[PDB]
């Protein structure tokens, strides 16, 4: 079981054997939710909470995807967010926002069923790199599924993916899009480094990452030459690094693909560096970066 | 508020008020659950499930994809869903099967979740006008996106896109294509035209294999008609002299009308009359060569 | 120049000289028009127009398409092809029907130039009755998804597609384009269908994204009525290099033998047994000398 | 009916009733035409014609893709262009060459028809001195009609034949309720408007589509020209139409649209939900431009008178 | 090393060691070479080679499409394919015959380098438990990119890597799906499905018709079972009672396992392991009506 | 037959007809193999190897791609290729790296073949080009950034068609309808002004295509890389190809149409010009890329 503690119920917390919804619930049936996923690391003035706003500000971005109304402003969740690590005094941990369509009808449309049902909930929170798998699923096409968006039901796709690359023995999946193009992890953003360069890979039907964002800033601000391109698998295979960047990732090397050494077959200096650097700035260390925190306390 | 009642919740009915699962269940992020639509109809022997056994076949097929396990034997599932109607008093209703990852993790893999949480529940449950459609800009997934044949939650993000359109449109229903420019199927039916008298058929291709689909074509077949199975064209619709859509949900439904332009006359035609007209009389128990599709509850 | 004569316009006839519309027509800018192609040929009864029904029923489906009114009930228009080839004292001739929005406006929506401007011309075709057989090309152009251009109907827009993939066929030096899908599989000529035979079996293609021909559909009944097998699948342009023989269908084309793609010589490298025996039965069909295809025929006199 | 009046026709304006084409033209039958969309303002100086030059070698390039020979000069072109304007009296208009196949033959291969007819035509254009529509922004619906391959069919070239797929996809939007409609590709990215060019803002940034299979609008590059003067951050990029949802503003460019406003997108309202700041300045400096109030512009404008 | 013995080399037999080729051939540096997989088995009257007129029609088809020219007459092929078989004293025996283009030159563009050479080779020659597939990350070639009705070298990379990978992942073979997302066929076999009792073949799409898939199909056909040609997702596989593969190596193979998600009952199921059979006593000359598929070399 | 002498075998020099692999090697069966082309030019200080550091490591990149094994380490691929110009004594040449899978078995898994065989051999050394029927593949089909010897059956089947069709050479565009490459050579198109170069999409990263754009921005000339259709060529006043063979090669012709003026326009001219001069060591600022042989 997960545990979570004290969970905030659209506008009041809650014990979490409290916090419960109809099995009728539409999202539970239709995969019409929307949810976030932010970090609080510890720091020398207490906990603090990594982009609070961009994530909000994607929360109801997502929401508007499926014409899905929220009942509270970002304000409110902003605050939400902010207490369920007081109030069950966290330090480092991981917070998820989830607004989801409830049980006043079931048939496929979701309008009738607005507006959405909030909480959140928050739990406590390499170095030879992780292992890709290029996967058998392809990422949904931009008509298809809408990836710009963290909606429940996109995830059937990221967990196929994931299962997949688990049981054929590697730690993440690789995605690539419906043209044969490299795509994104199931919950990661991908980047390569090839002769000094760092490249990012477009958004194309991926997600657009706030630590994928974040991390091109770093390596700007380090004096790194960014381009954002798109990519093969075989750029990959052929790159002197690749890593992946997401919000439980941070930034992971990458020293393997499909059975392929990733240039030296370990965790590169760039991955490491840049890893390092977004460490300090989550944890306050760079001042710099300091607008990106909001402290709880 | 939906009028379910008395619930089946992993081998014993609940009120509805009891029916409930936590927020930090795995199907409520991301998508993972199955589900079935089975209807009961009302007959001279009491309420008949229709096609019990192929949609409880289906559930544990649906299951299969997501690598989800039932912790309960089909018998079991089919037995709960019989109850269902009785303990309910229901005659004519739709009855909703439902299997979900519960709230043991949130990682996005579901295998550490298993065995998955199951309930049962179910509520009581113009053609001649036809309805109308429009094709939406929201395309069917690709066979190695989402699992089409499979009735896994997160499937229905994309139907529930394109149902939106469509109403919004002010359509009856939406009819999605696939990647490649063909017609797939509705947001919750399977599709069918005739021309010059043959039934058509679509292949299944990215849709769900539906069971009304199936019923339909052996109907059909036992009437006399000619049915083939073909891959069809937007504009092959709007040169057929009829359209008509199949499901649980929407039985027989003739489409009088697509994107504006009418179907043949612009009214409902005779072939899916017919059929809507058999597939009825057989769904009440009035068609003893399709007894063998009924479970009598009583 | 096209020596067509009287033309039907709007209604009635009149000289080729008269027959004109606006420069600011919507059809002539955006390629909003639809047309028909049918054929009519001498017997000993005099001309007889080929299946003169199913193509009127096409050009009114086509026009649905575009969601095009036909200010004509099509008996009307069927007495007016009858009429062109009357008029003029024509024999073997081909027949274009032609609907096309008019000049009220240049918005791109052509809902408010409603109703379409209608005309039926013809000219002399065919004056004289291949073993060597045709040699295609495979386009580099690719025939339109069905989302994208509607295939079903002779749409106007639709044959810059098919103009396309024919230029580049006659420049590469062949006959004919065999154009293929988006996904890479055969669809159809720039204005004809496929077919293609192997180890005795007729394989029609499916209709996919493109016209279903109404010379297809002939050919696949007379196929039939002599005892071949014939099966309707999907085609990839190897699966053609490798048959026995290939062969177009179309109403200018009749049944066309293929002796030769991309290069590569089809079966013996002229027209096959099967392709010429389709052709002959075809043409003693629409020349009215079989009685059992009789029904296809409309005598005009 | 179109108020036209004096129509240039192959070296020659007649009047509009004798302007007519056989109907036996090929381009009636097969779409093989190709035309122009030209707009001429009024200024203190005149009517003057907005990059006239620009549009003339995109009507030439146009004719370049189905190898269809025009017996004029651009030179003599851009006088008719001119004259059209001057012989009608006109001060606001539009303005369509044309040039399609002929009556030669009716085979589906156009090459024996060359050379092209030729025509320019020009009608009043009403100028719009309001604000309440521009400001409410305009409502847009993605199509179920996707923008044709670049193996298909032209799209950097107005070929007639193709607006056959934008005609399906207007008359949709038009039937839902939209004012526009959007298409996207085979793909499933955002393309581009049945007549129109996208363009979104997120943050300050203004972001151009890429070309894809698009037509390269002079609007949309008078559009990022101006933006960059203005000093605006401008990314061309591949967007889906849910970045399009999220963006802070969306619009759209063309000769006809000239910079418009979209504050909605299939039901789902884009960042407050009417004309934004960003797309509203562009517009502002945009018809300063064309009317001939921006010296830095001139460049742009060919004066009749 | 490959126990091959007396190799075929354009016209004459020569021992192993002598059967090379210069690394200037275009076949190494452009995979333009063309191949086939023929078998013998050892029947009561001695070794018989299996429908050998079909598979060296498929060799000179191959040839065609790729405009090279084999110097050699079909007859003359054939009696080369059955001395490689008597002359090395073979019984049961995998024949490979091949032909390539040489060291003429290293334009890219082939044509200079006709005629081809060739040569014919041949050395002697899971089904228990059921074989374990993976579905490839590798797409099959659409058909305007790889002629995939050819058995041309450069064809079997896309091959080589899905192998590979399904090896990496555990599995025994790689199930590769076309770039639209639908199942296509094995790295070096076809595939089928069973479902209720009726025998699914999948369509040609880009696959290579397989002659062990027209064998399979005409046996199945034979022995009373109703068999449809369809296009399938892997979800209708992972759903059906039953999968197997055809191939002339793999004969016919039962496919216990997709993905890790058993296929029905997770092991060999009776309808394949029948038609194997079936097919194994056809091969052997044990059924009188499939004689004529055979070629006996004595 | 080709005049190349002496041919490096494994680790050897040895007469050409003595340079032979048996006819059950992997390679000869499934295209398993993967090759190089690099070219060597006459220079005032003898012969100059052009970029054989980057041709190198797309050799040992390309093989990975294949999970092929080079028994040998790049120093001694580097020392063989100079040694195979030397020992034949060319001056104007173009080399051939090829590493293949052998004849150890004949399933299409070629793991168990490795480790690779390799040899190294060398010869003494505007179009009108026609868009193919033939659709370059997708990334996730062949591996296009790699050379793999299969991979060239699609460039083989587009070349032949565009000289049937009377053309120098094919213009191939990937399965979504944009332009990709020429069967052997990378593209570009210039308008305005400005150079445009294709993105890598499904192609190879050209070495010719690096060094182009590189001297085209020490020109003083604005460089895009974009995504480009058939049209965006049609309607450009300069299209071009590069490639190690083909130098860089101006189109005057695609699918009939002429590109601008209809003869080798003036941006391509130039570009040739800085690259001949700079292979020929007459190019100080671009002596880094050359590798003088004596
Ligand atoms: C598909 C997807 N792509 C990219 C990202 C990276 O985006 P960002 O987090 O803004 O930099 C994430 C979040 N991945 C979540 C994984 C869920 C888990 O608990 O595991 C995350 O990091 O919350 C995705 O789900
Ligand atoms: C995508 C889909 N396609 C086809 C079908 C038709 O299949 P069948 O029901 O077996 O014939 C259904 C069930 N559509 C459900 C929608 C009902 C609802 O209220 O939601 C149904 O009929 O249960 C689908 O969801
Ligand atoms: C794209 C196309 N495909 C198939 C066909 C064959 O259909 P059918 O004619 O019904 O059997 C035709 C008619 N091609 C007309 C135009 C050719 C011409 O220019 O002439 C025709 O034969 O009238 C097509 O235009
Ligand atoms: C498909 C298309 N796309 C983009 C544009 C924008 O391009 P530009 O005008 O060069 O900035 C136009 C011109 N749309 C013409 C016709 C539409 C209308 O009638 O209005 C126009 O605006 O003249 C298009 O037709
Ligand atoms: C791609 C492919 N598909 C289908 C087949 C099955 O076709 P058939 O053999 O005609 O029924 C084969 C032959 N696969 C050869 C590989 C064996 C080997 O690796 O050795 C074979 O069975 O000879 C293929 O290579
Ligand atoms: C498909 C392909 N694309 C682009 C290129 C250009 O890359 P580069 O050489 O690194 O700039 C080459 C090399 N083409 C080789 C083969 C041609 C031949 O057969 O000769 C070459 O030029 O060596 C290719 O084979």
């Amino acid at each position: 079981q997960i545990k979570a503690g004290l969970i905030w119920m659209n506008g009041a917390f809650v014990p979490q054997e409290e916090a419960k919804t109809s099995v009728l619930s539409h999202a539970l049936h239709y995969g019409t939710s929307v949810f976030e996923g932010i970090r609080a690391y510890e720091t020398a003035k207490g906990p603090a909470i990594f982009r609070l706003k961009e994530h909000v500000k994607r929360f109801y971005n997502s929401a508007k995807v499926l014409r899905m109304e929220i009942p509270f402003a970002p304000e409110e969740l902003e605050e939400a967010i902010k207490e369920v690590v007081r109030r069950n005094g966290y330090r480092s941990c991981y917070i998820r926002p989830l607004a989801w369509m409830g049980a006043k009808a079931l048939g496929v449309n979701p309008l009738p069923n607005n507006p959405a049902e909030v909480m959140v909930a928050a739990w406590e929170w390499v170095r030879k790199g992780a292992r890709l798998i290029t996967s058998s699923w392809a990422r949904f096409p931009a008509n298809v599924m809408p990836g710009k968006a963290k909606v429940g039901g996109n995830y059937v796709n990221s967990a196929l993916a994931k299962m997949e690359a688990v049981a054929a023995g590697a730690d993440e999946a690789l995605l690539l899009d419906e043209e044969g193009y490299v795509a994104e992890g199931s919950g990661e953003n991908l980047f390569f480094v090839r002769d000094g360069v760092i490249y990012a890979l477009e958004h194309s039907v991926n997600l657009e990452g706030i630590t994928r964002d974040s991390v091109i800033r770093i390596a700007k601000d380090l004096g790194y030459e960014v381009q954002v391109v798109r990519a093969t698998r075989d750029q990959l295979y052929m790159a002197d690094e690749v890593f992946m960047t997401g919000t439980a990732a941070e930034v992971t090397p990458v020293s393997m693909i499909d059975w392929r050494p990733i240039g030296k077959g370990t965790a590169g200096p760039v991955a490491l560096r840049l890893r390092e650097v977004y460490l300090e700035a989550v944890t306050g260390r760079r001042p710099e970066y300091e607008g990106w925190l909001t402290y709880v306390n």
